[PDB]
This record gives C-alpha cells, sequence and structure tokens, in this order.
C-alpha cells in the first residue's frame, strides 16, 4: 500500500490542497502516500516523474498532471502494470480519471452574471497550455454564446496572482472596462482584484469578479470571492479509494466526473458601474484639494 | 543521490514554497525528491514520515517540521546513519540545523513599527506548537520592550488566514483597537486584514499590518504587505548542497542562520492621528475621476 | 514551393510587418519567402527586382510597390508565366490585385471628426507620387464635401515622421490653425504631434489627430492615436493563399478589397472650443491622483 | 556579384535600416541583395536561412541574426565556402564580424548619467537571449559598477515598444522609481517614456531615459531621445564593402569593430524639478473640479 502522487508546482494552492487531501484519506484507509513534484516542462517530465514513484515500489499512482490527450495515454503505459489514476486531463481520454464538471463549472459562473444582468463579460483564463486551462475557456465561450452576449475581452495567465494583476492592469490601460470577468482559478483573481483597484473602481460594484475553485484563502480575499468550489477534500477521497478499488481486482474504468458548485460570496452585483451625480462629484473633489493644498 | 523530506502541511504556502524550492535545487544537482506529509501533531508523526523514508532508502532527510528541543533528538536518532537537516527547530539545538534569524525578523518588525510613531501595538502570534511561533513571540516582547513598548494585545492564530481573522475580529469587538499590528505570518495578516477592513478601518491608514514571511501572495494582496522576507529559495539550495556536503562528511555541522529582510510595501504607514488622508487621498482622486468618466 | 516579394523600402514600417506577415503565412503552409527591396525610382526599377526573382525561378510573386495603372500594366507583361499579385496599386487597374478599402478608410476618419463636433479639418498627405497615398487624399476631399466641410489646410509630407513634423509645424507657423487633423499615415502623426506639442498645443484637447495604418509602435505614441487600422497580418495571409490557389491553376482573378477599422484612442477628442470637457477630467483627474500619491 | 542577406524579423526597425543600407550600398557597385528570413527559433532557423540562400547561388552571405558563440561557429561552416559576413556576434566568437561597440555604447549611457549627477538608475535589458541585449546589459554593470552605483532595477524586454511599457508599469507599479533608465534600444524607450508619463511623472525632468541605436522615428519621440546613435549607413557598407574583399580573397578574418556615439537631445536632465507633486496640485484639482462642475 504505498500510493504514488506524481504532483504538479506545489506552489500553486491546489496541487498542495489535493496532496493535503490525499495523504490525508490514505490515512484512515492505512495506506502510505509518497508524493514526487514535477517539472514545469511536460509529458517526459512527468515520465520520470512517474518512474520514480515506480522505484520506490509504490502500488498505484494518481497523477495529478496537465496532459494532452495523447500525452495522457503515453504515460499510463509508462506506469506498465501499476494501476495509475489521473486528475488532470481531458474528461475524453481512455484512462482512468477524476475530474471536476468542466461544463458545470463554467455553465454556471457565465448563468449567473447574465441573469446579474451583467453583458459585457471579460474573460480571464489560465496558461492555455493546459487541459484544464483549455477546458474552462471552451465552457466561456459556449454558455455566454448560448446566452447570446460575448466577450469584450480574453486574456492568458498562469495561475498566479501577479499574472491576473498584469493581465488585468494591461486590459485596463487600453480601454476594455467591464463590468464582470471570469478569471480561470482564485489566485489569478487575488491579483485581479488589487488590479481593479488600484484603478479606482469598486470591485462587485464596478467590476464584478467570479474565482473559481473556492481554496482556502478565498474566504478572506478583501471581497470574499464569489467562486466556484473544486472539491479537492473530496477529489482526494473518491481519489485515493478509486486507486485501491483498480488495483484490488475490479475498477470502474475511464472517465467519472463530479461536481462544481457557485459558492456565492461578495465580489458580484448587479451590473451599474455606477450612474448619476450633479456637481455632487465636483463638489467631493473640491474638498480633496483643500486636503491636498492642506499638505503643502 | 535521493533527498527525502518530512513535510508540515503542504497546504501552508510557506511549507509548499519550502519545499517547491528544494525541488529546484536537487533538478540542477542530478538527485531526485521524494516528501513524506506530516500531520503537524506530535514528534512521533515525525518519526513515523522519516522511519517511511528510511525504508526508502533515501540518501539524505531534510526534516522540515516544528520540534521541539527534546523531540528533535528523539527525531535525530530516528533518522539512523543518514545525515539529517531539521528547518524547524532551534539554533539553541545540537542537531544539524538551517533556519532563518528570528532574532532579526522580530528585531526589524518592532524597530520598523516604532520607527512611524506607533506604541499601542498588538501581536497576533502562531499556534504556540511551533518552535518557531513561540520564536517569533520571544522577538517581539524583547524588542518592544528595548522600545519602552509593552504590547496592548496578543492573540493566538494556527497559521491561517481564518485565525488571523477570527482573532482581529474579537480583539476589535473587545473595545481593543491597535494602531498598528504584528502578524506571526502573511497568511493570517490577510485575515486580519479583511477584520480591521470589515470593522470599518483603513488597514494601512489607521491600523498599518505587518506580515512575517513574504509568501507568494503578498505581493497581490490589498495593500500589499509589507512583511518580513525569509527566502525560501535561499533555504531551498542551501539545504540540498549542505546534504550533500553532510553525507560526504564535510562538517558543516551544527547550527547556521539565513537572514530575513524587511519588504516595505502599502500596509505600513505612520499613525493615522498625524495629518489626515495620508497616502491614501490620492487614490481617493482616482475613485472620483472613474465616477466622472462614467458620466461621459 | 518559393514565394517572391518585390517590396518598397524596408524602412518604412508598414511595408517591413507586411512582408513580416506574409514570411509566416509562408511558413504556415511552409512555402519559401525571398524578398527584393525597390528603390523609390520607379516602375523601371520595379521590373528589374521582378526580373531579379524571376532569376531565382520564384513560383508566384508578390509585389508591394505602388505603381500607377499604366505602370502596373507593364510590370504584369514582364511576369512572364508566373503569377503576380498587386498589393499597391487601385481597385481601378485591371490585374490581380488586394488592396485595403481606401474608401471606409477615409470615410471613418471623416465621419469621427464631424461627429466629434470638428469642422476647422487641416489634411496630412503622404506622397502624391503613389496610388494608395493620392487614393487615400481622394477619399477625405469626397467625404469633407459630402459633409459640407472643405480642408482649411493641405500639406504633402512623405510618409516618414521628419515629414508629419516639419510641414505642421509649417502650418502651424503660417497660423494656420485647426482642431484636427487627418493625416495620411501613423508615422507622419508621429511627427505632426511633435509640431503640434513643440509649438504650445495639447494634442488631443486643442488639435486632436487620426492616424492611418495601426503600425506597431502606434499603442504608445505619448497619447496613443485614434488611427485607421489596416490588418497587415490578414493581407499577408490572404495575399499567400490567393498567390498559391491562383498560380496554381485554380485561376482567382481580379481585385479583392479587405475592410479596416477605426481604432480609437487619446488623440481624438471633441473640440477645445466647446467648454474643453470633452473628457479633459477624467483623464486628468486620475493622474493627478497619482501625484497626490507622490509626496505622502 | 549577388549578396544573400539571412535577416531577423523585420518587424523591428534596425534589421529593416540595415537591410536598406545593406542594399544602398550594394546597389552602388552593381550588386543584388536578396532578402531572406529567420524567426527566432535559433541556428536550425538561421541555416535553413542559410540553405535557401545557397540555393539561389548567392555569393554573399550577410547574417544579421543573434548567434551565439559557437552557434555562430556552426552557421558559418552550415554557411559553408561562401564568405560570410556576421553583424550580431560577439568580438571574440572566431568568424568574420563586424560589430558596433557594445564597450562604449554602454559607457557612454552610463557616464552621461552619471555626470549629469544620477544615483539611482533603473536598467530596461532586451531580451537576455540576444547577444546584442547580453554584452550591454554587462557592458552597462561595469561601467556603472566602475562608477560606485548599483541599479535600483533591472528588468527585460523583448525590443518592442510595448515590452518597454510593461516592464516600466512594472517596476513603477511595484514601487521603484529611479531618476534616469538605461534602455537597451529605442522602440522600448517609447513605451517606458510613455509609462514614466501616463504616471503623473515627466519624462526628461522626472525619470530621465537614454535609448539605444538611434533609429529613424527617434528624433520624433515625444522628447526626443538622447540615444546611442548606431550608424547603419556606415555599416550597410562597410559590410557589403568587406563582403566583396574576403570573397576576392583578402581578409582580416574576424572581428572588426566601428564607432559608437551619444546623440544628446531632451530626454535627459539634472536629477529633480525638486517637485512633480506640490501645492498647485489642489488648485489644479480645483479649476478641474469646476471644469467637472458645469458639465451638470
Ligand atoms: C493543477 C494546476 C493545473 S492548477 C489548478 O488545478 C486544479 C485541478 O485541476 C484546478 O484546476 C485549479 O483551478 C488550478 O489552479
Ligand atoms: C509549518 C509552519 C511553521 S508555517 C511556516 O513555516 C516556515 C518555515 O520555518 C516558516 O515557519 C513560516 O513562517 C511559517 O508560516
Ligand atoms: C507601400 C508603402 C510605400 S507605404 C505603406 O504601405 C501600406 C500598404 O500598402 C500602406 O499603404 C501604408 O500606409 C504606407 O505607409
Ligand atoms: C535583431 C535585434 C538584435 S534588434 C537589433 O539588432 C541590431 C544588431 O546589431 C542592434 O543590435 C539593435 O540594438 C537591436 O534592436
Amino acid at each position: 500500500l504505498l500510493i504514488g502522487v506524481a504532483t504538479s508546482s506545489l506552489a500553486l494552492h491546489a496541487p498542495s490542497q489535493i496532496v493535503a487531501a490525499i495523504k490525508s484519506r490514505a490515512d484512515q484507509l492505512g495506506a502510505s502516500v509518497v508524493v514526487s513534484m514535477v517539472e514545469r516542462s511536460g509529458v517526459e517530465a512527468c515520465k520520470t516523474a512517474v518512474h520514480n514513484l515506480l522505484a520506490q515500489r509504490v502500488s498505484g499512482l494518481i497523477i495529478n498532471y496537465p496532459l494532452d490527450d495523447q500525452d495522457a495515454i503515453a504515460v499510463e503505459a509508462a506506469c506498465t502494470n501499476v494501476p495509475a489514476l489521473f486528475l488532470d486531463v481531458s474528461d475524453q481520454t481512455p484512462i482512468n480519471s477524476i475530474i471536476f464538471s468542466h461544463e458545470d463549472g463554467t455553465r454556471l459562473g457565465v448563468e449567473h452574471l447574465v441573469a446579474l444582468g451583467h453583458q459585457q463579460i471579460a474573460l480571464l483564463a489560465g496558461p492555455l497550455s493546459s487541459v484544464s486551462a483549455r477546458l474552462r475557456l471552451a465552457g466561456w465561450h459556449k454558455y455566454l454564446t448560448r446566452n447570446q452576449i460575448q466577450p469584450i475581452a480574453e486574456r492568458e495567465g498562469d495561475w498566479s496572482a501577479m499574472s491576473g494583476f498584469q493581465q488585468t492592469m494591461q486590459m485596463l490601460n487600453e480601454g476594455i472596462v467591464p463590468t464582470a470577468m471570469l478569471v480561470a482559478n482564485d489566485q489569478m483573481a487575488l491579483g485581479a482584484m488589487r488590479a481593479i483597484t488600484e484603478s479606482g473602481l469598486r470591485v462587485g460594484a464596478d467590476i464584478s469578479v467570479v474565482g473559481y475553485d473556492d481554496t482556502e484563502d478565498s474566504s478572506c480575499y478583501i471581497p470574499p470571492l464569489t467562486t466556484i468550489k473544486q472539491d479537492f477534500r473530496l477529489l482526494g477521497q473518491t481519489s485515493v479509494d478509486r486507486l485501491l478499488q483498480l488495483s484490488q481486482g475490479q475498477a470502474v474504468k475511464g472517465n467519472q466526473l463530479l461536481p462544481v458548485s457557485l459558492v456565492k460570496r461578495k465580489t458580484t452585483l448587479a451590473p451599474n458601474t455606477q450612474t448619476a451625480s450633479p456637481r455632487a462629484l465636483a463638489d467631493s473633489l473640491m474638498q480633496l484639494a483643500r486636503q491636498v493644498s492642506r499638505l503643502e
């Protein structure tokens, strides 16, 4: 009983909250989990990661890493005879896998904003060289389409807070001031939020943001982020588990999806990028002047 | 060579970021790394990961886990005839250790705080279990004192955003309102922030905050966290290198302290009991500008 | 396969960008390119180049050089067998050409200034030797009368920046001061901008300028300029596709016009005469805010 | 006597100004210049570029493309017997090549600021995968270090007018505010120049920028660039000329250096006007608030 976990960059919270979640279930079942982090590169990076664990004489493999249909299949055979469960793959590729409904994920985000009266929605996607990053972009460009609305913007980030921050100062330094944004994860929305703020914009009221994952700090990110949840606590549960099932005789086989949901919090409101004021705002500015000349 | 790591919960940013770095360095030297995850509960928890990692015939062992003066010893003996490096222990311990200066980290934090005219300072510590936690709490006590200052409050967290949040919300609600707050880590600092905001107070202008760590996301928090940088990257390469040196008997024995540095950003600023509309005001004309434009 | 391109001066931005574009499209289908630098000398030069690329045994020729009707007719005669494709000609020439709608491109530019309330409009053309420049000056002329205006000034640059400069500040020196200037290409607009500024006016607020091309750097001229966007990347791609199929029996033939668009930015504003409030304020308020967050 | 020219991206101004000269020169001797291109791949891309040209019976080969010491050496062999002149290389890579003085170009930048009284300078370097950019970063260090100063920042761009904008949005938003920047190319200066302005700073008077290359548009940028002139005409010339000489048995086989210069203009002043953020700011916020006041 020695579960091998070939995971992402543990810098990112998700691949981390997942491992914690894994190590946690293997705990009660009474099995041992052993991590092997895997490089930024791809396919072959993952392969060696795989080989290591194979050497430790692991029992089965949970591959938490981005792979294209083709790559996934490669890696599977790399494992030779050990049963390997895949966590970040197309919900189409043959291999055994557990995926969060990328279809429901986007559908919810999209429809929540539309109902809220938003029309000018901008998209901040993850690193398009990542299947999961790719499948949410798709679902965005579908559920907004079926709703008739079209994305006034589209950026590419990389799962970091800074990435979401730059791509949002960029988008705003050239004229696209929307009323809502669909971000590919919670860290990018964190940065995205500071962005929208250092710009005189009220997050939520002026620009509604909706993260995606609902990692831990998301509750405390200033406006407690309205985010789509991915229960990794329960993803590891089902994972370690099914992994046992495949090895110890049977299985279930191939694609198996889990649900997601809209954790409605505080970054999403009626469009109204604020309307009105006569010379009320003139009277406002007026005082700051006193204040400023109150200084020099 | 094969490096083994006993680690705290991979879900805490700092530990995840310290694990990720140790990775990079093993990578540059053609060495594999395997991580055993531990349940921050006790010394036994620790002896296990070690004990299983010592079954992998790992070449070096790195124990990044909060062991006590006497526990460390139990664990060093546990990691039989293999060199181990302890990362969360005390320089006050006869084990091969590499740690960050707690004496400076706390020194600066106070030094910076008193330097801006703050006198009523509140302390928000981490789980008093962590040697480190307790260490950081010793320092703040030492330096506030050398500045004839005694803290007006001292709550305790558990290293997470939500504890930083629950704790200040309680303090604040208790009539206790500081003018500057010293937090044990960036994460809890996120929480304290949100609380300080929901209390209707300008974080920076009214209550200045100083985390301690400079984990990734901090450059993107609300007003970016003025915070004690612990160079996890630095910590990474050293341990890895020294672990080889270690196997080869190269007596890089005993303790050795890495430095911290105060990163200035947007949460520290003088006590708002001086001038009014400091820094902020600027980014108030910004809001107003962004309202007037909305009307044309 | 192997395409040849007889080009205008490579030192002129748009033609360079078009070549770079054509290069990519070639690459996409694995077509080899080869460029011949044509001297502004004239059709006897653009003829030699045609003859030189024929020496190489090109499969198809793209000719982006500003030839005149009979000058175009004369060069195709020289395109023995190999199919030539003309980029700089008039839709009116009975050869195979692909160009950008000089109609809409001059239409919008005018409509944009008329709808902004301008009326004293000055024109800055390119060298009247070229069809394209003259094609552009014809439009401006048509729409201004059709919108009951007649340019108050009409100068002639040569596509370079310095022309835009000299020419404008020259007109400015004769005391001919307009509220809007239409310029034949971005480069010249860069220059005009400096002349304007250098002679004491706020480009935009006082004299507004439109461009034509939206070449690379345009996003960065201090006030980024509103300009007629011509997609050279599209041009480049079609050029090849057409040339291929064309040259490959599948006779396309004739002339096809590509669409353009008005890229709105910071140089086009309402006339200063009317309140100087077109905007001013939102743009102003905001950067004053940044100097208000610089002394505290 | 046919000269094959394997050039870089022609999107950039310098490689295009050099081709223009390359032809302009070859034009005088009664020689043909056939331009071939390379993407940003490296060696293989530069080699195909070379095999292509070899096909057309080119008698010369001018490689104006970034090659690493041993990569140059490969492409030379690739180049075969047909004599090759390299334009982008290091003075100590063993082949016949003409390069501007990276040593004096950086020396002049440095000494100019130092003597002007600049202490805090930032470094906007070019893509560190381009020898030009590298020897040019190193050079600046040497002279600054020689002068007792160290870069308060060091960013990396990619030669476009936009990377200049983002790295100055960046380096500035993250608090660094130098008083001089040594930019590694004139296009990247239009962005820094534009960034430094949109942040309430006066280029020249507040941040002092100094570009590199001095290309055609630089004398028309807003405050016209104090730049380092690389005489692209003298280079085109010396290039072709020397090219027919080695072709014709002669030599001086290996390194050859041309001079650089400092074209002083208006982006460099003595550090400070004292206050870009003073009293007026409130009086000015007033008339604004009042210019506001009336659109309601
Ligand atoms: C593992 C990274 C690609 S990041 C990570 O993966 C998770 C599970 O796939 C979720 O996708 C998160 O949104 C994303 O941040
Ligand atoms: C596992 C916790 C002690 S968290 C973590 O560990 C790091 C390494 O020592 C530092 O202690 C960080 O402050 C702390 O946040
Ligand atoms: C062919 C150049 C002399 S000019 C160049 O060409 C483009 C494509 O035709 C456009 O005509 C540009 O405005 C002009 O600068
Ligand atoms: C092709 C690029 C390196 S751009 C270009 O190259 C010339 C080569 O000498 C110069 O070095 C310029 O500084 C740079 O912008």
